[PDB]
């Protein structure tokens, strides 16, 4: 991430410059103006001048009250041999995208696919979830496609519904099941039912039949070349919407394990290959670490949908993942912080 | 961390030059005729100047087949987007240094603290591979934790591991040849047919250690203890600390603490120490949520069982996590050979591959 | 320039595995066919893939056979503790460039900023020049402008004509002004006079007077914003096509300085504007080390003339100059790598 | 050289975050008080811990004021896309040690080879400079040029600026307020009312010169010969080998020599040299199209007239043009204060920002 290397680079100039536990705001202010700047000016600011990646803001970045937020708890600036990381930067860019919801937001967003689980939960998690959904909608999002089966989306998640069955009572949780092809809500008794398609079908991105199975193709072809290429134990399973790879099981239990290179070369492999036959159709290729799934679609394309159905602004929707222009975003790696993160939303 | 940082910037220009699927032994070879040089004359190789803290090479490393032989198990250079990573060059290493033991495996080390279990050992498959190796070399368990000669105390985290010596190894007079280290280099201990613990009085090889004034090692703990103590009030800390003969600790109460608070409080124990001109061994030991300050280094530990053994130094091998250089891994690449490996996983894999005697 | 770059971390990959000395050979074929496939395929080569600003190809560059020229005449590789540098690297890619050049060339174009002389020349230049002027086209480009005034192009370089005066006889000399904008020719008596524009107005990039008056206008504006901000001591002068930074002469001779660093910046902002208003049209802000000149034509529209003028393909034309796409390039920065290039050009 | 790449990258990152031309001093006001705790403690410093070859300062040196001077005459903090360069930085180090000499300057050493001119000297203007400083303070100048103590040598390099002092500057008395160095640190010379180069012999101030055997000469000699000798035949020279008492150099016949080979060829002698474990004084100069290694360095040349002149340390200042790390002015750094420079017209402008005394 260029924007976070970009205030790196410049804590550790502070730092080395032995002023960083001194009074460094005005540098701070300086960099949150041009923030500031690059909220009004997206296209054209100088910010975009330094980093083209740096995306959209939604936001007024509060950076500076981000800062002395995170430095008052933490105390890195007492640091005489580190200076401010990677890792923590990141956690201040979140604090501060965090900070920025002073509106409020009507709209929370899980990337479930590693960020939340290994396997199928934290009950300190479901208690700060629930504690979220009575103030606004919440959203789960799945890159593994089980077609409209009900049954084997709550497999993977079932224990936090369990605790949703009490201390509720609503009708503001939805889960994606393949990126954005599949939305399912909740009734009354430990449910799992799917929205009829009247209710979205207008909002998803109008896509042909062919063209969906066109990426289908190539990515089948792609995942057998990498099968036989690296000699791979694993077997291929295609979808209506959807194409994954799987490793085979052990006979006899447990499955068998593919080298994460592997699989992370199959990705740009397949999205490479995606952009040799120029479709502009919208779809995703995720690695899960132990497998890997090609959806046709995205989290932007869901998370247009949640918005448009639920007729919420994008300044009120945040989601959070270990992986763009349509919703804050919030970086995690663990489930730790999953739930750190939502401890500070709480106010 | 330097070395396999050498060979990773290597195989990047090569693969960026499209070439590295093709043949690219004479590269390779040249590479190993550094190493050849390297352990014939370390002082002033030429791998010396270009790696300056390469280490010691006590064998001939084949580099050339361990990656001949990595690359047909994983066919990494059939990669188009992704060159050889870190941890692929990493293994290959591990593989290259298994293979350079055709000569024999005396001794083989294992740090307890992290390279065996989470902690609790509760790997059979693990334990199942040490006795098998057990059987034909001595192997000996390194920790940082430190219990003044109290075999009960060790024994704990290593229970399953000595109970399945008892079922399986204890017939054999196996159980003789296995020792463990507490305090890094301070208390050894040894085996009994019963699958127990118990200790060896450190007075009985205290001809192999380097002795330590008493007031120096209480010299060394009040040092730290005003480095932590001066680290809680910086940081705000929940955590407290624990004083023990020889050894010295930051401990939580259990509140996570941060990775970066502790690194930081290692260098300034390291620093400070180093101020007061201090020659004795020593060593700050990261753990997970924990710090901790030992008297006594795992290379003067490592030292010990090859003077004790009578042990070739080409004949030891060390199983370590933690080869960063801040790491208390990182030492013991002088006295011994050294495979840096990550969990169990790695950790059976490494003793899968040194299972091929012949 | 990130294809040296390029090379010049191979090579030092391979001379710090000790092996640079040997028999590298199978590395630089397997460059060399990476550069032949670019040739074939400029837009999707895996070349592009790895350089993404690499230009075109005009020619099967020989860089195998051209390490080894150059290392057997200058023997870098017996070096124990350089590497091959950035400059190195640089000539022999212009001995592969040159190299390439097997069925002859019939334009070579000298960019004359600075390459060729600080002031007003060598005569082992101009005993080059005038061999290679029998064999084939010559061209002499420069940025500065004195609309159509033929002797003031003359007094800038006057010398090397003397030469070609004697030991001449022809017609194959020519003469670029404003980048791209006046064409002059020789005749026989230490001539300077300029070709009608019949003879090459069709193929001049067509753009409007209202177009070019607006870039300047636009430069116009900027220098004034560059001398009063920096405080510099010096005069705009504006031209029929072109516009110009030029400083104060010390009152009594010889002029004042201006400071590099500071002209290098009024390019940037100069260039930068003139995208702002979204300006298509071709144009280029030369810095010459004490002058600064914009002038509405770049060498690659004057490039294009001479070709299509002298009906030459485009693989038979290279240039020569410090600082693209229609034409082979040689990289110096001294008038005596210029003779140095030309020396091996003979053959 | 790495203190300015250390403040280049600081200034990097302001004009980055947008605030450059704001008010930096909070971060300018952070590096000078850095800078006086090394003037105090330079063995231990913060600054050492983060550059470890800064050398030392011998004068509190006005960073800011520097700073903040340099920019009100060049304005480079309102350039939107170039922060401040590597020569700009050059130069505000250049003037904050210009400053900080408010205690004095009794003794101003020069670089005859390259920072006085092109070598013939042929510089009015520079000359002119030069007397007017001449007569408050002593001045000298130092060449790696070996002639064995042979003044008309000397003098034909130098010869109109010494022709100059007869006519504005030998009335004075100021004449004898002038030397020359040769070799390094092996022939000292001063002037007479006739404007002309007079010697001085090697035994009247040898006390003040480390001695060193004739062995050990011939040693450094050889030992250079023999590489330089493998050199030519490594890279098919056309230059031959010239040798002199206490000076040995490579000299074309003139056929220009490429910079990495002259460079390295540095490296070699250097590199052997210390493979003998020779601790005597030596430098191997680089020139533009020659190579020489002289017995004797511009540190101990620089010593000797502080010794000789009973001069302050902090009162002797050095104007050189080579600073680079295998430059020979880069040792000059421990003795005396230094001005980084690279042609007379930034010698001129040092010299004038100089005669500023007050």
């Amino acid at each position: 991430d260029s924007l976070i290397m970009f205030l790196v680079e410049i804590f550790r100039s502070l730092f080395v410059s032995n002023c960083i536990d001194k009074n460094i705001d005005n540098v701070l202010l300086s960099i949150e103006e041009m923030f500031i700047d690059h909220y009004y000016n997206p296209q054209h600011s100088r910010l975009k001048y330094l980093i083209d990646d740096v995306g959209i803001f939604f936001t007024k970045l509060p950076i500076t009250k981000a800062f002395h937020t995170y430095n008052k708890k933490y105390r890195i600036t007492k640091r005489l041999y580190a200076p401010p990381t990677f890792n923590e930067v990141r956690h201040i860019l979140n604090l501060a995208q965090i900070l920025s919801l002073e509106e409020g937001l009507d709209l929370l967003t899980f990337d479930a696919d590693e960020t939340l689980y290994p396997d199928g939960n934290d009950e300190v998690l479901a208690s700060y979830i629930s504690c979220l959904l009575k103030k606004m909608n919440i959203a789960i999002v799945t890159a593994a496609s089980y077609n409209n089966d009900a049954e084997k989306y709550q497999k993977r998640l079932e224990n936090l519904l369990k605790y949703f069955s009490k201390h509720n009572i609503y009708k503001n949780f939805y889960v994606m099941g393949g990126e954005s092809n599949y939305l399912f809500k909740c009734n009354e008794e430990a449910t799992l039912y799917s929205v009829p398609e009247n209710e979205w079908r207008h909002y998803k991105k109008f896509v042909d039949y062919d063209t969906v199975q066109e990426i289908l193709n190539i990515s089948e072809k792609c995942l057998e070349k990498v099968i036989k290429d690296f000699g791979l134990c694993a077997q291929i399973q295609r979808k209506e919407k959807s194409i994954g790879l799987v490793p085979n099981k052990i006979p006899s239990q447990k499955n068998y394990m593919i080298k994460y290179e592997v699989l992370e070369e199959a990705v740009i492999r397949i999205k490479k290959e995606i952009i040799k036959n120029k479709i502009t159709a919208p779809y995703c290729a995720f690695n899960g670490g132990q497998d890997l799934w090609v959806d046709v679609g995205n989290k932007a394309e869901g998370l247009l949908i949640l918005q448009k159905l639920l007729k919420i602004q994008k300044k009120k929707c945040c989601h959070i993942g270990d992986q763009r222009f349509c919703s804050l975003t919030l970086w995690v790696s663990n489930p730790q912080e999953t739930k750190a993160c939502l401890k500070s939303i709480m106010h």
